[PDB]
């Protein structure tokens, strides 16, 4: 294929692949940061003499439109002129292949049509930094054989060049006569003026119109120095100088030709304004918009008398207009007609119109709207800031990330803060630092304890915007019940009302109908006879979704009546009203972040299209950013429908909103609004550079945007919208292979426990590494699946398409490679196939590599490999080499990445912060590597088990680093964490976990060294890898890690040092495995599955009746300076994770903890531990045996680290660096910190109702999805306050007892106990004849298998209705006779949204504990 160059006058040179005409061309090189509308844009007359570089670098995605067509007033129908006006066009990426409803033809095509050259594959970042400020860079494309000398069109002028030759009318017949003067004008004005009812007479730019009759003159154009329009100017001032009062309105050209013939000066500026983002300020009333520029040329701020100025750039505050002080003269700078662009500044013309019809020489400022608010700063000396409590599954950390901005915002501003949240875990709930409250809670997010904290507190403001539902739903209710006007405490923010209006979706349709905004037919109802109504009114299919909820909690497509009452039913436990709705899956989901001020500033953040169409959660939807498939039309339809519904809900602050986009035309429907941050906002964050909570949180006390600085560029405001020169992708991260009852299948109801986001230039870069980002088995796209799982024999591949699943993208790489076309795979999974296309190129280059060698690869086909995405793992399959081998191979042919910035503006201003990513797509590195800063590795997405503690490790081990003046290096990938917030560390790279990755980074920045220790297990993993390939790791030596997680090596290490285990052995066979099972005794662990009897693998003795106990330490030199021993409340056989722990220790004898720490001294040792770790024990009486050990900090580190005032980590990272620690004070082997006064206790969190079927019963495989914690004089206080913090309800009726027969002994004094308390008992057969004939009460009840065979029995789905029952106790064990019934009888507690308890040791400690207050840590630390 052909090539070409980009030369530019100072003697950079860049070699591209041709797309458009084939031959050379020069002119004025420039640069817009505009992301869409290309063919507009290129059409744009502004454009004259110019070669153009677009920021957006994936370009042609859409094709291009009927570029004959004309609409029914000649111009033309999808232009903006009467053809391409660029003389050159520069594009990193090119699609040759495109998907747009309107598209006809490729853009590569139209180009070659009108003769202008085109290449892609330069590196337009570079190009636009080159460019920048220079006033003036001459370049050209040259193509080999066809020399061409550089030209200035701006010597030309060009206004004449693009000028009408003759007069043309529009609009023909229409009451209002208006002369055009055209100076490049585009269609749209045209259309606009027409549309308002004018005939508009297009004259010449030479054409006397001076003594013309007409109602209004106006002047538009683009290309050209204006002072070079003399006899325009001339004719102009003419008209200034008569008696003529005309309205006259001037655009772009017009503002400066008006100028000119006023008398003001003009100068060419060395940084032009061309964007679609550029803000300016109304002079006068302080009201600020967003617009599209396309200017080189600007009016001197010095005017003659009459003339004052309008409009001001608000980053440079260069003129953006003017006018006349009393007659109705002015222009603007900026085009009003878009096209494309913000339709912000559209009633400019409404305004010129009103000029017109008024006629008595009103003035410019009486015909503009007024401001509709005034932002006064709110007073308020005292915030209290709500949290989302423990991690569920769609209320993730990005409520931590958003709080702790927050709270930074609100010190910034000299108030006083106050948090409440029970998740110990959350980096939000740390004591020091500029994001850290002044004062912290471990407590319920509920009304009962929030209100405890308002009395003690006396807080004048609440933030109950970042907390997810839970801090919205407590909010509310608070606000229902008067709390907040009784303590007077204003909600800082979006009101109550306008949360009420976005969370009852009945309010919502009501707001929206107001304003005449689409929605689809629904009908919001109160119980499952009225959605039945509804969904037969409306017609099957249909969609419910709940109120009050996020998540799509309780929702579900409905084919048919009998799904609709299933689903109904379970959603009626968790909200009081759903939405009955017509299906629109299949249709395009967009979103779009918002920002509102107390001025009434209202902009568009972040944009962006999910992949995964309408029907599957945005939460579990692959989602690029910003838009890919979207016309200049549509998206700004959405994005202007978004600015009108944002304001008229009364929104201040920033919030979400999502459309359903019909594939194939204009129709769209609005769905929901959540007036909040969100996991959709923390993305955008991430993505873009611009931090939403913090400038919401600014944004509550009535700071308005444009005096809010934009921290990336240190010199310009919040107030615009970001230009993006990458695109990012976010894939989400599921965990469903342990749960067997749940489908992987996807839809409305998210189940993802996690998320990643990519950065790259190219969609394949992006989407490829985010694949490689979600787990490490996944290698990018490849028609394999995860964890190594071959395809089922049965596989029907047009179900999985059609179905969605945790899995379909591989499904699709499959059906890719079997040859089913794209166009049914489009109709099938309603993926635009654009996307698909992407795909198919990814799949054909890894046919390409697989039939190459070493030898027989080129560099320019390892070049485009690397460019979309590939790693050196899947070449190194395809070539027949190793890993290591292929990295050699392609550094040999020094083919690396680049180090980029994102800087919010696509290089239009400089980045004063370091947050960056990593790409095979450019020719040059935005940054220096001096600093050899300490590299910090994260934890990656959070999955079941590695969740927010490992960014609390990390995160203190950088603010411990920075603390010390030391340089950091953080490496990260999880869009939800404070480790990936730029103002953290040095130097961010927003980059996946690999060994392939790490090693560019590190090796790029000569890091001094890497911490590998505080991340989980993704980096640790990678301790000997990197070892091996020149890494300084800090700490404990991989060779040291290595030996301990070998089970063999550690195990004869423990002999050695007479520390005992239990048995455990290797076996490839069943008569080993039997023959050690039957010499220790069943029942057995085997690797995680435990076996009770006789009906290479790992074998161990399972001890049974345990206690277990946790040592969280920290070494120096085989010391070990800190620790701190926890109780488990549960026996040995509960996962760690899922367990409830005590701290201290309530039940070990003295002895065992002697043991405990004498292994834990001799472990440390044994493995020469300087740095965080772990040991995990059984403790039975006095035998104390070793389970686990990990050389890492494990989860509960934040825990135990706050409860004993001790930041272990902090301590760790100073033993890892050899700073100097001082051990007086810290928790010894010999001197231990052991809380007298008080005690600890973490809980952990589940996700039961969101996995739907799931069986809610502890394995020993982990099922829990975050942690609360909480403190009390003791353990039952501690214990309830934790229990109440994970949404456990102490029962007010009756209890469910079914217990299996070995329990009972134990069993009896727990039912006595909650007798004597005054609860009800039910309890299932045989638990009820024993509970009575030991004089316990109990009311039996009829096992499901068996509802209508005893007509003396209740039911337990109507006694959980009817509300009987509101706590149900079920304790199976392995001799569990009814196991389906006794699974349905767990199951429906769930569905019911009633507690329900299945470990005896958690169900005796509550007994005990409601047997029989709103402190938290500080208060005992006192
Ligand atoms: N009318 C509909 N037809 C098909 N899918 C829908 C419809 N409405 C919503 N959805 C899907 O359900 C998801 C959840 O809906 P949403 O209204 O966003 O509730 P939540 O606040 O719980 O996320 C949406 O993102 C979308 O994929
Ligand atoms: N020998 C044993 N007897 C009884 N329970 C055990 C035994 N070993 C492990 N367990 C249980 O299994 C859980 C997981 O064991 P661990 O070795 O920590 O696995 P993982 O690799 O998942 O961390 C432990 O926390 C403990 O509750
Ligand atoms: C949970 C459990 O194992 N239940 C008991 C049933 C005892 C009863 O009849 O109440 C069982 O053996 O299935
Ligand atoms: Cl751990
Ligand atoms: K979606
Ligand atoms: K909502
Ligand atoms: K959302
Ligand atoms: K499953
Ligand atoms: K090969
Ligand atoms: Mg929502
Ligand atoms: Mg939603
Ligand atoms: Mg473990
Ligand atoms: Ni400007």
């Amino acid at each position: 294929a052909q090539t070409a160059h980009i030369v530019l006058e100072d003697g950079t040179k860049m070699k591209g692949y041709s797309f458009g005409h084939p031959s050379s061309v020069a002119g004025e090189v420039v640069f817009n940061t505009g992301l869409g509308g290309y063919p507009e844009a290129i059409t744009d007359p502004a454009y004259k003499g110019q070669i153009l570089t677009m920021a957006n670098p994936i370009i042609g995605n859409g094709g291009a439109p009927d570029t004959t067509a004309l609409d029914e007033l000649g111009l033309s129908k999808y232009l903006e002129s009467n053809g391409i006006k660029v003389s050159g066009l520069l594009v990193l990426d090119y699609s040759k292949d495109y998907n747009h409803w309107l598209a006809t033809k490729s853009l590569g095509q139209w180009l070659q049509e009108e003769k202008v050259p085109a290449i892609y594959g330069v590196d337009t970042r570079m190009l636009t930094k080159i460019i920048r400020d220079k006033g003036t860079m001459l370049g050209k494309i040259e193509f080999e054989g066809q020399p061409v000398d550089f030209v200035d069109p701006n010597k030309q002028n060009l206004i004449a060049e693009v000028s009408t030759k003759d007069v043309k009318v529009y609009g023909k017949g229409n009451p209002t006569k208006v002369v055009a003067v055209d100076c490049g004008i585009k269609n749209n004005v045209i259309r606009l003026l027409v549309k308002r009812g004018a005939e508009v007479h297009l004259v010449p730019w030479n054409h006397d119109f001076t003594k013309m009759e007409y109602d209004g003159i106006l002047i538009a154009g683009g290309p050209g120095n204006p002072a070079l329009a003399e006899p325009l100017i001339q004719n102009v001032r003419k008209i200034l100088e008569s008696d003529r009062k005309e309205p006259l309105f001037g655009i772009s050209t017009g503002n400066l030709i008006t100028g000119l013939a006023a008398g003001a000066k003009t100068y060419k500026m060395s940084m032009a304004n061309r964007g679609q983002n550029q803000p300016v300020l109304n002079i006068t009333n302080k009201q600020a918009f967003i617009t599209a520029q396309n200017h080189g040329y600007a009016l001197d701020n010095t005017l003659p008398a009459g003339w004052k100025p309008l409009f001001v750039n608000v980053n440079d505050q260069t003129n953006e207009g003017i006018m006349h002080e009393s007659k109705p003269f002015f222009a603007v700078q900026f085009h009003p007609e878009v096209t494309p662009g913000p339709i912000d500044t559209e009633y400019l013309f409404d305004s010129f119109f009103s000029l017109i019809k008024k006629g008595k020489a009103t003035t410019i400022t009486s015909v503009l709207p007024k401001p509709a608010l005034v932002a006064s700063r709110v007073e308020v000396s005292k915030v209290l800031i709500l949290g989302s409590g423990g991690l569920s599954i769609g209320q993730a950390g990005e409520f931590d990330y958003s709080g702790s901005q927050a709270v930074k915002a609100m010190k910034e501003e000299n108030v006083k803060t106050v948090l409440m949240n029970p998740n110990i875990a959350s980096v939000q709930t740390n004591e020091v630092g500029l994001k850290q409250a002044d004062t912290v809670y471990f407590l319920p997010i509920t009304p009962q304890f929030v209100t405890e904290v308002i009395k003690a507190e006396q807080p004048d403001g609440l933030i109950l915007g970042m907390g997810g539902q839970t801090a919205l739903n407590c909010g509310v209710e608070l606000f229902k019940r008067g709390v907040l006007k009784e303590y007077g405490v204003k909600v800082l923010g979006t009101s109550v009302e306008s949360i009420m209006a976005t969370e009852d979706r009945q309010l919502f349709s009501d707001k929206l109908n107001e304003i005449n905004e689409k929605i689809a037919p629904s009908f919001a109802v109160e119980s499952i006879e009225d959605a039945l109504k509804a969904a037969d009114t409306i017609g099957y299919p249909v969609m419910i979704r709940s109120a009050y909820a996020l998540g799509g909690l309780g929702s579900g497509i409905c084919p048919n009546r009998e799904t609709l009452m299933d689903l109904s039913t379970k959603a009626f436990a968790m909200t009081n009203q759903i939405l009955v709705e017509k299906s629109v899956t299949g249709w395009k989901e967009i979103e779009y972040e918002v920002v509102r001020d107390a001025d009434d500033n209202c902009v568009t953040v972040c944009n962006m299209e999910n992949v995964d169409a309408m029907g599957v959660h945005t939460g579990d939807s692959v989602v690029v950013a910003p838009a890919q498939t979207l016309s200049n039309a549509e998206f700004q339809m959405l994005r202007r429908t978004s600015i009108n519904v944002v304001r008229h809900l009364g929104i201040v602050g920033e919030c979400n909103i999502q459309f359903a986009l019909h594939p194939t035309s204009m129709e769209y429907c609005i769905i929901e609004v959540n007036a909040r941050l969100s996991r959709s906002s923390a993305l955008a964050s991430k993505a873009t550079g611009y931090p939403l909570a913090f400038i919401a949180a600014k944004i509550a006390l009535g700071i308005p945007l444009p005096e809010i600085k934009n921290v990336v560029s240190g010199k310009t405001s919040a107030c615009f919208e970001p230009s993006l020169d990458y695109m990012v992708t976010k894939i989400p991260r599921w965990d469903l292979d342990r749960f067997h009852g749940t489908s992987s299948r996807i839809g409305s109801s998210m189940k993802s426990v996690g998320e990643v986001m990519a950065i790259g230039r190219t969609f394949e870069e992006s989407f490829q590494k985010a694949l490689r980002m979600c787990h490490p088995s996944i290698e990018g796209f490849t028609p394999r699946l995860p964890m190594n799982k071959e395809w089922p024999s049965n596989l029907d591949l047009r179900k999985e398409l059609s179905e969605p699943s945790s899995t379909r993208i591989y499904a699709i790489a499959k059906a890719i490679d079997d040859n089913m076309s794209l166009d049914e795979i489009e109709k099938l999974t309603y993926i635009d196939k654009w996307f698909l296309y992407k795909m198919r190129d990814i799949l054909n280059m890894e046919k390409t590599l697989k039939g190459l060698n070493s030898e027989s690869m080129t560099e320019e086909t390892l070049k485009r490999a690397k460019e979309i995405g590939f790693s050196d793992k899947q070449i190194s399959k395809c070539l027949g080499l190793t890993e290591a081998q292929t990295r050699e191979l392609r550094l040999k042919k020094n083919i690396h990445p680049w180090v980029k910035q994102i800087d919010t503006l696509a290089a239009e201003y400089p980045s004063v912060t370091n947050y960056l990513y990593v790409t095979y797509n450019g020719q040059e590195h935005d940054v220096n590597f001096d600093d050899h800063g300490m590299m910090v590795l994260g934890c990656g997405p959070y999955h079941i088990g590695s969740s927010v503690e490992f960014d609390w490790c990390a995160v203190s081990s950088i603010r411990t680093l920075r603390q010390l003046g030391k340089k950091t290096v953080v490496v990260n990938c999880n869009p939800e964490t404070v480790s990936t917030d730029f103002d953290e560390c040095d130097k961010l790279y927003f980059e996946e976990l690999s060994l392939e990755r790490i090693l560019d980074i590190y090796h790029q920045e000569a890091c001094g060294g890497c911490i590998i220790s505080v991340g989980g297990q993704i980096p640790n993993n990678l301790a000997v890898p990197l070892y091996k390939n020149g890494v300084k790791i800090m700490g404990t030596s991989p060779l040291q890690i290595d030996r301990a997680e070998d089970r063999s090596i550690f195990s004869a290490v423990l002999d050695e040092l007479k520390v005992a285990q239990a048995p455990w052995k290797a076996v490839n066979t069943l008569n080993e495995a039997l023959e050690f099972a039957k010499s220790v005794d069943y029942p057995c662990l085997l690797r995680m599955n435990v076996v009770f009897s006789e009906d290479p693998v790992v074998l161990t003795k399972f001890v049974e009746g345990a206690r277990e106990v946790e040592m969280d330490a920290v070494g120096k030199d085989g010391r070990v300076i800190s620790h701190a021993i926890s109780e488990h409340v549960e026996d040995a056989g509960v996962h760690s994770g899922d367990a409830t722990l005590m701290l201290p220790t309530q039940t070990i004898s003295q002895g065992a903890i002697e043991k405990v720490k004498d292994a834990t001294r001799k472990i440390a040792k044994a493995f020469a531990i300087s740095g965080p770790f772990n040991v995990q024990f059984l403790v039975k009486g006095n035998d104390v045996l070793v389970i686990e050990c990990n050389l890492r900090a494990s989860r509960s580190f934040p825990f135990v680290s706050k409860t004993l005032g001790v930041d272990f980590i902090d301590v760790a990272t100073k033993v890892m660096i050899g700073e100097n620690v001082d051990e007086k004070h810290l928790p010894t082997l010999d001197h231990p910190i052991i809380p007298a006064d008080y005690v600890a206790i973490k809980a952990p969190m589940f996700s039961w109702p969101r996995l739907r079927d799931a069986d809610p019963i502890l394995r020993c495989e982990m099922a829990s999805t975050g942690e609360v914690a909480c403190f009390g004089e003791g353990i039952h206080t501690a214990f309830l306050k934790a229990m109440l913090s994970t949404g456990f309800k102490i029962p007010q009726k009756g209890i469910l007892i079914g217990i299996q027969q070995s329990f009972r002994p134990r069993f009896l004094g727990v039912a006595e106990q909650l007798h004597n308390e005054g609860f009800k008992l039910f309890a299932t057969e045989a638990t009820s004849d024993w509970l009575n004939a030991n004089n316990v009460p109990a009311t039996p009840v009829a096992w499901p298998s068996q509802e209508g065979q005893n007509p003396s029995l209740s039911s337990i789905r109507k006694l959980i209705r009817d509300g009987s029952i509101d706590l149900v106790i079920n304790l199976p064990n392995n001799n569990t006779k009814f196991v389906h019934d006794n699974y349905v009888i767990r199951r429906t507690a769930v569905d019911s949204g009633i507690p329900l308890l299945t470990n005896f040791q958690v169900t005796k400690l509550f007994a005990e504990a409601v047997q029989k207050d709103s402190k938290s840590l500080f208060h005992y630390r006192q």
